[PDB]
């Protein structure tokens, strides 16, 4: 029983390492909405939000509905309150403080922002010292978030073969950033978990511990 997680830098957003490609944009670049200020719930997850549909994050200098706009959970870290775990074979997890409902925003998976070979070496530089160093998650090819390092809450999230929330990729100010999305309502006090397979199959002492009916048995 360790009473505290492994070391890391909690960090408010992705940050880049070595020769990775970063993208940005000028508040010119960012797409513009239909929505009004004066809408029911402007740019909200139940409207009719050109942005919010094409999973495009709206900028607060460009939306129309202004100070309103509900579509700007990335950037505002608008994150329900989650409280790190510890379980038996599962090791330190994350469960939220309040229910959450089916597509809410739950959090962004952040990290240090590698290249595929980067990753690769960390990978086998793992494998050799025996290091459970898993915390990279692939953006695209030759993008890859190592949130080993450094990232926030979501570093703490568990996989499983039935999870309640799942990554979908956004694009926020000019560039892709990873969200953590609820594919269920989910009570709170229940653990936030999603399906690792973005990677490799390099389970050598590691087994599928998440305890699904429909369990695998890998993590790969
Ligand atoms: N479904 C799981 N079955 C067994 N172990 C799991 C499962 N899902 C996550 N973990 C732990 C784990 C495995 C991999 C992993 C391994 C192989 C993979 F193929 C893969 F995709 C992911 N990367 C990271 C972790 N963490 C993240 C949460 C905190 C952690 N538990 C912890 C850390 C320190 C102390 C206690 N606890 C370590
Ligand atoms: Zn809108
Ligand atoms: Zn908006
Ligand atoms: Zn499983």
């Amino acid at each position: 029983s360790e009473r505290k997680p492994p070391p890391y830098k909690h960090i408010k957003v992705n940050k880049p390492y070595g020769k990775v490609q970063i993208y940005t944009a000028d508040i010119s670049e960012i797409p513009k909405c239909n929505c009004k200020p004066t809408d029911e719930n402007p740019c909200g997850f139940d409207s009719e939000c050109l942005n919010r549909m094409l999973m495009f994050e709206c900028h607060p200098q460009v939306c129309p509905a202004g100070e309103f706009c509900q579509n700007q959970c990335f950037t505002k870290r608008q994150y329900p309150e989650t409280k790190i775990i510890k379980t038996d074979g599962k090791g330190w997890g994350l469960v939220a403080k309040r229910d959450i409902r089916k597509g809410e925003f739950v959090n962004e998976y952040v990290g240090e922002l590698i290249d595929e070979e980067e990753c690769m070496a960390r990978i086998k530089h793992a494998h050799e010292n025996d290091i459970t160093h898993f915390y990279m998650l692939t953006i695209d090819k030759d993008r890859i978030i190592d949130a080993g390092p450094k990232g926030n809450y979501s570093r703490f999230m568990n996989h499983s073969c039935q999870p309640n929330c799942e990554t979908l990729k956004w694009t926020v100010n000019g560039d892709t950033r990873v969200g953590l999305f609820a594919v269920c309502d989910i009570p709170a006090g229940t653990e936030l978990t999603f399906n690792y397979n973005l990677d490799c199959l390099g389970n050598e002492k590691t087994v599928c511990r998440c305890g699904a009916s429909n369990c695998s048995g890998f993590l790969g």
